[PDB]
């Protein structure tokens, strides 16, 4: 998160930290959010060979009792996910067990909020601590330069006049507007000039519900 503030610890109890393992490279990192005790929503580009989820985290380097490190048994990438366009950048992860409900872990032009452990700047490393920022929801013409952006599929997020933005490592995390999850962090520019592209959750709700009811 660029230009945000450190969260009050455990104030966003649905937030999930994803370590993503591939066969030909070192660990990758994503965000995500708990919508059932055994399901986490995130972005499809965060898929890999295997994934471990950490709930209850704030400072991701300092292990504490709030932590629940949970195995992912199955990844459900949208069947129409496109790795070039990032169309339909949404994925469900089924946890091996139901997480415990605690204080620190629970299920989940207007201003919206997004949080994550991602980079704090173009050359800055990933944040140790959960960070959050307020961003403006923009009319779709603001994201026109992203040639494969589509207003029905995706939100345009982040005033281009400001620095504030989600950035690398913040992928998969929720965009909350007035307390409700509206988007998922998908992609933006390398230089981190906003706006950024987020998955529009509303369009995918029937698909989300199909996956939950079969699993
Ligand atoms: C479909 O089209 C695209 C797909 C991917 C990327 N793209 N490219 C990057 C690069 O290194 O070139 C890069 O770093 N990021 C990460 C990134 C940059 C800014 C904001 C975010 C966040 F969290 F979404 F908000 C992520 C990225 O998504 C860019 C595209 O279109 C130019
Ligand atoms: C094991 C570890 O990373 N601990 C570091 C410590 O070395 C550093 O001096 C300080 C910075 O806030 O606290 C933290
Ligand atoms: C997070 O914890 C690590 C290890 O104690 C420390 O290096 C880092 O400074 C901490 N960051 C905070 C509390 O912002
Ligand atoms: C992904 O998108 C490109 C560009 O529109 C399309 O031509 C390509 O065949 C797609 N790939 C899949 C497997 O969806
Ligand atoms: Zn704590």
């Amino acid at each position: 998160i660029i230009g945000g503030t450190e969260c009050k610890p455990h104030s966003r109890p649905y937030m999930a930290y994803l370590e993503i393992v591939t066969s030909n490279g070192p660990s990758k990192f994503c965000g995500g959010f708990l919508i059932r005790r055994n399901f986490v929503l995130t972005a499809a580009h965060c898929a890999g060979r295997s994934i471990t989820v950490t709930l209850g985290a704030h400072n991701i380097t300092e292990e504490e009792d709030t932590w629940q490190k949970l195995e992912v048994i199955k990844q459900f990438r949208h069947p129409k996910y496109n790795t070039s366009t990032l169309h339909h950048d949404i994925m469900l992860l089924k946890l091996k067990e139901k997480a415990s409900l605690t204080l620190a872990v629970g299920t989940l032009g207007r201003m919206c909020r997004v949080a994550g452990w991602g980079r704090t700047g173009v050359l800055k490393p990933g944040s140790d601590t959960l960070q959050e920022v307020k961003l403006r929801l923009m009319d779709p013409q603001a994201c026109s330069h992203f040639r494969d952006f589509d207003h029905n599929l995706q939100l345009c997020v982040g005033n281009p006049r400001k620095t504030k933005s989600a950035f690398k490592g913040d992928s998969g995390g929720p965009l909350l507007c007035a307390g409700a999850a509206q988007g998922i962090v998908s992609y933006g520019r390398s230089d981190a000039k906003p706006p950024a592209v987020f998955t529009r959750i509303s369009h995918y709700q029937p698909w989300i519900n199909q996956i939950l009811q079969a699993n």
